[PDB]
């Protein structure tokens, strides 16, 4: 029902906005953060390696939890292009169908509400 539609949109709502503050680090910086540094990066100056160009006060206000209270994922390099961020869903395990369907910047499209589709 409507908590079920809330829910991804949130994911998608969150993903976005990571993605978005991962764009802001690489512009800043030249490079994304790795898998290590994570999403932490975006919040607090990494190390290993320390950026040269980090913003006071990071790239985003806070870092996001999924909407079954889990934290979103982070690889970079990705595994399904640059970088790779997501969800894996209500499972919160790799694959599945529904609220259980993982939801990352690859297929983020898929989970957007229909006008955002390609048909
Ligand atoms: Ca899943
Ligand atoms: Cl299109
Ligand atoms: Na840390
Ligand atoms: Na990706
Ligand atoms: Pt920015
Ligand atoms: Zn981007
Ligand atoms: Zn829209
Ligand atoms: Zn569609």
């Amino acid at each position: 029902g409507n908590k079920e539609k809330a829910d991804q949109q949130k994911a998608v709502t969150d993903i976005v906005a990571l993605e978005n503050a991962l764009d802001m680090y690489k512009l800043d910086n030249s490079v994304y953060p790795t898998t290590d540094q994570g999403l932490e990066a975006l919040v607090t100056k990494p190390t290993n390696p320390e950026p040269r160009n980090y913003r006071e006060g990071g790239y985003i206000k806070r870092l996001p939890k999924d909407p079954w209270g889990n934290d979103y994922q982070y690889l970079s390099p990705g595994d399904k292009g640059t970088i790779d961020v997501f969800t894996l869903g209500a499972d919160g395990q790799e694959g599945g169908e529904g609220t259980g369907a993982d939801i990352g910047n690859w297929n983020i499209q898929d989970f957007q509400l229909e006008h955002h589709h390609h048909h």
